[PDB]
């Protein structure tokens, strides 16, 4: 019971990359999630270099809902920056995994994601703690809830390189081999 190989819609969710990209890849993955944070920290810095720089791969993020009500939070406020301010959606979204603890217990509050609206987007703290406390944006959670479950994620993150799915995120040498042959196939 493994996620599903086939290519997932990337339609509706955020992007990052050339229109034009001819290798797709999506990370379905969770911001209270520790493995999520380090391929953010240590392995999309080198897929940005090597590819989406360059115009070989177009990126995207899904919303996965693993770890409680704080994961919610968190892809409420997510969805609100894409929406609202989707320039400034991947600077939000790189410093809130920044912003992970390495602790167990809860860390995700309006008040934090407030804070990060304010230094990384145009969108104004209180505007946004008002649409988390009104759920403004959950059908957008709920539609990354069912695409996730259409693809059959197990754990997060899951990588997918086209309709190929990556069998360890932390592994470097898969990834660029990966989208490489994929690339070498267009
Ligand atoms: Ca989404």
């Amino acid at each position: 019971n493994d996620a599903v190989s086939g290519q997932p819609s990337i339609k509706g969710q955020p992007v990052l990359g050339k229109d034009d990209a001819p290798v797709t890849v999506v990370e379905f993955g969770d911001y209270k999630c520790p493995s999520c944070k380090v391929f953010n920290s240590d392995i999309f810095p080198k897929i940005q270099k090597d590819f989406i720089d360059k115009g070989d791969v177009k990126f995207s993020f899904v919303n996965v809902m693993f770890h409680g009500k704080g994961s919610r939070l968190a892809a409420l406020a997510s969805e609100e920056v894409w929406k609202e301010d989707p320039d400034s959606f991947w600077d939000f979204h790189e410093k809130l995994f920044e912003k992970q603890p390495d602790t167990e217990q809860e860390w995700v509050t309006p008040g934090l994601l407030g804070d990060l609206a304010k230094s990384t987007t145009k969108i104004k703290p209180e505007t946004l703690k008002e649409n988390l406390d009104k759920e403004t944006f959950a059908s957008q959670v709920e539609k990354d809830s069912d695409l996730n479950q259409k693809m059959n994620i197990q754990a997060t993150p899951t990588i997918y390189v086209n309709d190929k799915v990556i069998k360890n995120f932390a592994d470097y040498d898969e990834i660029k081999e990966t989208i490489e042959k994929e690339l070498k196939g267009k």
